[PDB]
């Protein structure tokens, strides 16, 4: 039997947990019969990504809902979705593209965590959580719950409730402290960059093989860049419910996980509404996207040399902006030191 923490042994079980992998698929309304699990590969995920281009392409243009058909049907030919003898919806507008490109990216992930699994050796005699736990090349240690760094994490998911996120609220279960293998040497070039913020990443529990094992990642080249505001980058938020909401938990799934990175920002490229970009202007190292409401810039204390904004929601004094709330984006991977790990439970008053 392993060594290892409950709560790490916890972790462990629920990011490599194949049911909740079938489990997410089929919210995605994916066709398990026809697409299992064990079908999917990077190529199949690849071609689908280019083919959402090929409809991005034909939304753009302005193509008829006739001319789009073709486009539409060879996405579903390429990730069979749950629609008997029926005809699938049609792919034919932006909110289409972005749902499925959200998609192809959580299919990416399930298939790294999946590719773990199968591509390893089997020996009885160890604990598989031990094995497991060994695939993600990452050191997990569970913080001390008396310590700093626990009181300012607790803070910050303490103070950063949004008002419009109240149909729940979070209880911190565990906090891990979290050093993903060659991460600290890929970032020693903006270690010393000014405007560092340690800065939430909520994802379905689904992602977190993939993303301990191969860090926060970019949409590949075949992605379309308008499925995403920003374009492709990594994105996070400096109000936690912001995150939260992307955890995808629900009354019949109320433990999430969330992620606390420090993000090297440095010169900022400040927007108010969508920019599909794939690179940034010269100088510029980050986007901003301008929240109508940020933590009170006055509350903001340093953890390790790096800025935590856990201030209490106030006006920004940004005007006529898409964004109630602030988010960051980086167009490099290298620019994302991952920290803390954070199990919540999710209370829903609904």
């Amino acid at each position: 039997k392993s060594k290892l923490p409950k709560p790490v042994q916890d972790l462990i079980k629920m990011i490599f947990d194949v049911e909740s992998m079938k489990k997410a698929m089929v919210e995605y309304e994916i066709d398990l019969q026809k697409m299992p699990l064990g079908k999917l590969s990077k190529r199949q995920i690849q071609a689908a990504y280019s083919i959402l281009s090929e409809v991005q392409q034909a939304v753009s243009q302005g193509s008829s809902d006739s001319q789009i058909l073709d486009l539409s049907n060879r996405f579903y030919t390429l990730i069979p979705h749950d629609f008997g003898m029926k005809k699938p919806p049609l792919l034919n507008n932006a909110d289409s593209v972005q749902a499925k490109a959200e998609m192809l990216d959580n299919l990416l992930d399930i298939e790294v965590a999946y590719s773990l699994l199968r591509g390893g050796s089997d020996d009885s005699s160890k604990d598989p959580i031990d094995v497991n736990y060994e695939k993600l090349k990452t050191d997990i240690k569970v913080v001390d719950r008396d310590s700093e760094e626990a009181e300012i994490i607790r803070k910050y998911v303490k103070n950063t409730h949004a008002t419009t996120h109240n149909a729940y609220d979070l209880e911190v279960i565990d906090i891990f402290k979290i050093e993903r293998e060659g991460e600290c040497q890929r970032y020693k070039p903006f270690k010393q960059l000014h405007n560092r913020r340690l800065l939430w990443h909520g994802s379905r529990t689904t992602n977190f093989a993939g993303i301990l094992s191969q860090g926060l990642r970019i949409a590949p080249p075949e992605a379309p860049v308008t499925g995403y505001m920003f374009g492709k980058g990594i994105y996070f938020a400096d109000m936690v419910s912001k995150s939260a909401n992307y955890c995808h938990t629900s009354q019949g799934d109320p433990i999430g996980l969330i992620l606390l990175g420090e993000v090297a920002l440095g010169n900022m490229y400040e927007l108010k509404h969508a920019s599909h970009i794939s690179k940034l202007p010269k100088g510029k190292h980050s986007v901003k996207g301008l929240g109508k409401t940020t933590p009170d810039p006055s509350a903001n204390i340093s953890l390790d040399g790096v800025d935590v904004p856990l201030g209490t929601g106030i006006s920004s004094g940004v005007n006529d902006t898409s964004l109630l709330y602030n988010e960051y984006i980086v167009y490099d991977i290298a620019q994302v030191n991952l920290k803390y790990l954070l199990k919540l439970k999710f209370n829903f008053k609904t």
